[PDB]
Formats: C-alpha cells, structure tokens, sequence
C-alpha cells in the first residue's frame, strides 16, 4: 500500500508526496526503495529507502 507512505513522511515537504505506484527491489541487499515524487518540492523527486 503506497498511501502510508503520505502518511508518515512529513519532512518532504512541498504540496504533495506520493509513490509513483511500484515500490522498487534490490538483487543485492532486498531493501525496499519507494519512487517519489514530491509535488512541490524543488528537485526532491527520486527513489528513497523505506
């Protein structure tokens, strides 16, 4: 469920964050990688551990 992620990264900032729909995966370390954008924040979108 990518809503709690809205729900519990505050710091971001901006209008509104939210995953663009597909959590990422890793073939190295199995960490979870979350593809944000960030609406209002200046060059914030990106991939960011969860």
């Amino acid at each position: 469920d990518n809503s709690t992620f809205k729900a519990s990264a505050t710091g971001l900032g901006g209008t509104d964050q939210k995953i663009d729909g597909d959590l990422k995966f890793d073939d190295t370390t199995g960490k979870y990688y979350a593809k944000v954008t960030v609406t209002g924040g200046t060059g914030k979108d990106g991939y960011y551990e969860v």
